[PDB]
């Protein structure tokens, strides 16, 4: 309500500048509320970012669950694309959220909890592919899954932030899908 | 001299706690010098970390140049192993150096300059492998190289920091080499 206005303001301001350069007064002003009214909904601007990141992570997780409840190259591409579109639609929050992992235990723990879930699901799909005889028994599935998820984390976030170096955003899906399919199916 | 003692002290203290929890007075005391004598060799504790990271990055780069001036799976493993051993021998500096990328333009630019070099060298070796007919012309070599280097950055540093999630350090070389060889040679 006022909560949503605060969150919408924070997402808008993060498009232009870092959390460090955004005051509680900036978020209050943008949301049309006082400073003490702000503090009724959120203990800090840090908790605003935690809630924004929580919503974006849950949106991606819910989109991947929808896919899971329904060719091998297209199967992986469709799944990687959940993360590309979801985080790529929320670049300001992605970026600020990754930077807050260093300073926020709640942000580090949110990101860690979802990465463990996404890795466990990746490993379960590789195992299914091995069980049906489509993928060879090479590396431990859980270790392969970990490295691939870490690759995607670093490569997606570098591309969205326009880091040097980065894969251009228009090439990153093809790039990741190639490495996933060759490393999962390759003998 | 006193410079080396300051650097050795900083590396020792970073084994126990973050830069934020290390004072110029801590580095001076450890190096057996006064606070103003410290400031003669370094403008700040941040510049000490920049110099430590500079030395570790150059050690890895010089080891990779030595290799370059001399089976396909073993060739990539030997090269990845430069980074595994070099950064893995300097875990405190690696960790503090990666955290300083967020706050230090000099640290962000050092890391970016060497990543561009290492990616350009990776791409040149893939191209050579394609030219000799050992590797298929799949992805653009420079884009494949970028994602693989980013994977290694994230996966090595997660393992060395014992992050959750991470590939166990005793499995990370096998894990990365498998993804490199299948993605470089796989059709
Ligand atoms: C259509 S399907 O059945 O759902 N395909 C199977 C799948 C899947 C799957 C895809 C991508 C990733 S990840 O590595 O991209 N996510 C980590 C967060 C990051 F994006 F930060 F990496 C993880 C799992
Ligand atoms: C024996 S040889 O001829 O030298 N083999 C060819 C090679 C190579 C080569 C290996 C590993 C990497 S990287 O991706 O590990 N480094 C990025 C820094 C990071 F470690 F942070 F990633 C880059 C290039």
């Amino acid at each position: 309500d006022r909560e949503l206005a605060i969150l919408a303001t924070a997402e808008n301001l993060l498009e232009d500048r870092p959390l460090a350069d955004i005051s509680v007064d900036d978020l209050a002003k943008g949301a049309g509320i006082s400073r003490p009214t702000f503090y009724f909904y959120f203990p800090s601007k840090e908790a605003v970012l935690l809630t924004l990141l929580d919503r974006v992570v849950n949106q991606a997780d819910m989109a991947l669950q929808t896919l899971a409840e329904n060719d091998r190259e297209n199967m992986w591409r469709t799944g990687i694309n959940v993360f590309f579109e979801t985080f790529g639609s929320h670049k300001a929050v992605t970026r600020a959220g990754q930077a807050a992992r260093a300073t926020s235990v709640e942000v580090a723990e949110l990101w860690s909890t979802f990465m463990q879930k996404w890795i466990a699901y990746t490993a379960a799909v590789i195992d299914a592919e091995r069980d049906r005889g489509a993928a060879p028994r090479t590396l431990p599935a859980h270790e392969l899954a970990t490295a691939l998820n870490l690759m995607n984390e670093r490569t997606l976030f570098a591309s969205f932030a326009g880091e040097q170096p980065s894969v251009p955003e228009a090439r990153v899906l093809d790039t990741l899908v190639h490495i996933w399919v060759t490393s999962i199916y390759g003998e």
